[PDB]
C-alpha cells in the first residue's frame, strides 16, 4: 500500500568445510493490486491458466480482496517463469524478486539445519537459533498512487559455518538407519563431538524429513530426538559415578568389591545385577559385568552428594547453552541428602533424566582428560579454556578402565574399532519405553572423538545395548577417525 519490504539476501549455512547447506536461491514472486486487476476481468481466465489455478476459485479471492491493494498471487516462481506472466501485460500484475531457501544435503541433516517459513524466517534448528546473524536486514520500497521509490537497501544476512563435519553427519546417518533396519528400530539417535573443542560434528536422528519438501509430513519425522528426547541413561553414567569414587580418596582401581550373589537387600528393596556370576570384582571389573551391585556399594560408601556433583558438573541434567530451539535439559534432583536406595538408583543412572547432547558432552569432558569444553553447533577457531571437571589423574585412570570395557574378555567386543583402542560403556534408558545405548570415545589411549548411539527398543524386558548400540559406534567411530586422519594407536608399544 505505502511501504513494500525489498527482502535481504539470508546468510549461506556451510558444514565446517564449506560444504552448502543452507542457500538463499533468487525466485520471482508475482503480487497484484486488486484494485487495477478489478478493470481488467478478461484478462483474468488467462492469468489463472497461466498460474495453474482454478478460474472461479481466482475470480472469488480478486472479487473478495476488490477493495485491498496488494495480494500474492503466487510465490517462489523461477526467473523464467516470472517472465512469461510478466509478458501477458495484465493490469495491476506485478513480479517481485524474492529469495527461497534450498538444503542440498535435505534429509542428512535436517534437524540441525532446520528450515525458514514462508516470510524466509527461521522456523527450526539452526535456521531459527541464528536467525538474527543469517536474515541481514530488508530494504523498503515507497509505493504511492492516485487517490516508486527505494527508502533504505537491503543488508545481506552472514554466512555461518556448522561445526557438522557433512562427512562424518552422512557416515552416521548411514550407519543408524543400516542399524534401525537389521534391529526392527523405529527411531533413534546419533552424536559425534569432537572432544577437545566442544563441536558437534554430527547430530543425526531417525526419522528424518526433506526440508525442501514438507507438505505431508509426520511429526515424528520432525522430532530432534537428540536434543528433544529425555531419558534415564542408566549404565551409560556408572563412569561417572566411578569417577566420583576415585575422587574421594577411599577406592583405587585395583579395590575389590564383593557383589555375590548379584543381589543386594536394602530395607524393603532388591537391588539387582542382569549378569549374576561374580563374587569379587575389582573397580574395572564392576564396569566390564555392569554390576549395579557393586556400584551401590561403592556409592554407599562414598555418599550420593559427589555422585550427584560429578553428574552435574560433567553436565547430566542441566543446560547446554547451545540456546538450540526445543533442546530439553532433563533433570538430576539434587536430593541434598540421599536414602540408600535413591543412592543406589543414582549410581547406576535411574536416578536422572538426559538427553544423548548431554551424554555425548559427559563422555567428552572424560575423554578430554577430564575438561569440559562447551558444546557448539558452529565451527570453533579459537576454543574456549573450559572447566576442570574431573582431575585429569582421575579421568586417565576411567579412560582406562572404559578401554578394558570394550577390549577385555567379557567385555563389550562389538565397539572394538579396527586399528584402534576404543573406550565405552553401553545400557538400556528407560523413558516404560527403552532405549539401547553405547557412549564411548576413541582413540582411546589419546581420545579425539565422543559418541553416543541410542537406538529405540521394541524388546521384550532385555538389554541389548552391547549387542545393536555397540557395533554402530565401531563402525561410525572408525569411519570418523579416518575422515579426520587421526593415526591407528594400537600399535607396538
Ligand atoms: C545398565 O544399563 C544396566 C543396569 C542398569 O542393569 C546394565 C545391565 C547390562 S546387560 C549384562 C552385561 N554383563 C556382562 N557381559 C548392561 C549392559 O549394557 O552391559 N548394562
Amino acid at each position: 500500500v505505502r511501504h513494500i519490504a525489498i527482502p535481504a539476501h539470508r546468510g549461506l549455512i556451510t558444514d565446517r568445510n564449506g560444504e552448502p547447506l543452507a542457500v538463499s536461491t533468487p525466485v520471482t514472486t508475482l503480487w497484484a493490486n486488486p484494485k487495477e486487476l478489478m478493470t481488467a476481468k478478461e484478462r483474468w481466465p488467462q492469468l489463472a491458466a497461466a498460474l495453474g489455478q482454478d478460474t472461479k476459485l481466482f475470480a472469488d479471492r480478486i472479487e473478495q480482496n476488490a477493495e485491498r491493494e496488494f495480494i500474492y498471487l503466487v510465490r517462489g516462481l523461477t526467473p523464467e517463469q516470472g517472465e512469461g506472466v510478466i509478458a501477458l501485460k495484465v493490469p495491476g500484475v506485478y513480479s517481485i524478486e524474492e529469495f527461497r531457501r534450498f538444503y542440498p544435503a535435505g534429509e542428512v541433516v535436517a534437524h540441525a539445519v532446520g528450515f525458514t517459513d514462508v516470510d524466509d524466517r527461521g522456523r527450526e534448528g539452526i535456521e531459527l537459533a541464528f536467525d538474527e546473524w543469517l536474515a541481514g536486514v530488508p530494504g523498503k520500497r515507497q509505493v504511492l498512487k492516485d487517490r516508486v521509490q527505494v527508502t533504505k537497501n537491503a543488508k545481506p544476512g552472514k554466512t555461518l559455518a556448522l561445526s557438522i563435519d557433512l562427512r562424518l553427519q552422512y557416515l552416521a546417518h548411514r550407519e543408524l538407519r543400516n542399524a534401525l533396519l537389521e534391529n526392527g528400530a523405529k527411531a533413534g539417535s546419533l552424536v559425534i563431538m569432537d572432544v577437545k573443542t566442544g563441536e558437534i560434528l554430527a547430530m543425526t536422528n531417525q526419522p528424518t524429513y526433506n526440508p525442501n519438501n514438507r507438505r505431508n509430513l509426520q511429526p515424528a519425522a520432525m522430532r530432534n530426538r537428540a536434543m528433544i528426547d529425555v531419558f534415564e541413561p542408566g549404565s551409560t553414567v556408572k563412569p561417572f559415578s566411578m569417577s566420583a569414587a576415585l575422587a574421594s580418596g577411599r577406592w583405587k582401581p585395583s579395590d575389590i568389591v564383593d557383589v555375590y550373589p548379584g543381589t543386594l537387600q536394602i530395607g524393603r528393596y532388591t537391588i539387582r545385577d542382569v549378569s549374576r556370576n561374580s563374587r569379587q570384582l575389582d573397580l574395572t571389573g564392576i564396569l566390564i559385568k555392569s554390576s549395579n551391585v557393586g556400584i551401590s556399594k561403592i556409592a554407599f560408601d562414598i555418599g550420593a552428594e559427589s555422585i550427584y556433583s560429578v553428574m552435574q558438573q560433567v553436565g547430566l541434567g542441566q543446560d547446554t547453552g547451545l540456546g538450540f530451539p526445543g533442546e530439553r535439559v532433563g533433570n538430576l534432583p539434587n536430593h541434598r541428602k540421599w536414602p540408600k536406595a535413591e543412592t543406589a538408583t543414582l549410581a547406576y543412572g535411574y536416578g536422572l533424566s538426559v538427553t544423548a547432547i548431554q551424554l555425548a558432552h559427559a563422555y567428552a569432558a572424560l575423554a578430554n582428560d577430564g575438561k569440559s569444553v562447551p558444546l557448539s553447533m558452529t565451527r570453533v577457531d579459537r576454543v574456549p579454556d573450559g572447566v576442570q571437571v574431573i582431575s585429569p589423574e582421575v579421568a586417565s585412570t576411567v579412560q582406562g578402565m572404559l578401554q578394558q570395557v570394550v577390549e577385555a574378555q567379557g567385555g563389550v567386543f562389538r565397539a572394538q574399532v579396527p586399528g584402534y583402542h576404543a573406550a565405552g560403556k553401553s545400557g538400556t534408558a528407560r523413558k516404560n519405553a527403552y532405549r539401547s545405548l553405547f557412549a564411548g570415545f576413541a582413540p582411546a589411549t589419546d581420545p579425539r572423538i565422543a559418541m553416543v548411539v541410542v537406538i529405540d527398543e521394541p524388546s521384550k524386558a532385555g538389554y541389548f545395548g552391547g549387542l545393536v548400540s555397540a557395533p554402530v559406534f565401531s563402525k561410525v567411530m572408525a569411519g570418523a577417525l579416518r575422515l579426520m586422519n587421526v593415526p591407528p594407536d594400537n600399535l607396538p608399544t
